RNA sequence: UUUUUUUUUUUUUUUUUUUUUUUUUUCUCCUCUUUUUUUUUUUU
């Protein structure tokens, strides 16, 4: 769903982060959508401050 | 629920020269009448 394929986005990145496979690259199969999908997160900050 | 790839505006430059206005034709051709020729001279 709308709001449900995000709470597959918060799951896949979340129990994946904690490990250290958190370099993850994702083959979405679409121009269009590829850009729907890091629209909208907005979320992730995976960055520290020096980096 | 629609991915991946298909080049672009020709290369070249560091060659010598000791002439001179013009330019080239036109043939022989019946002149009508007072004359010898007047004349010094002086006032500019």
């Amino acid at each position: 769903g709308p709001a449900q394929d995000r709470g597959v986005y918060l799951s896949l990145l979340a129990s994946l982060r904690t490990r250290a496979q958190l370099p993850v690259v994702v083959f979405t199969f679409s121009r269009g959508r590829c850009d729907e999908q890091a629209s909208g997160l907005t979320s992730l900050d995976l960055t520290t401050s020096s980096e």
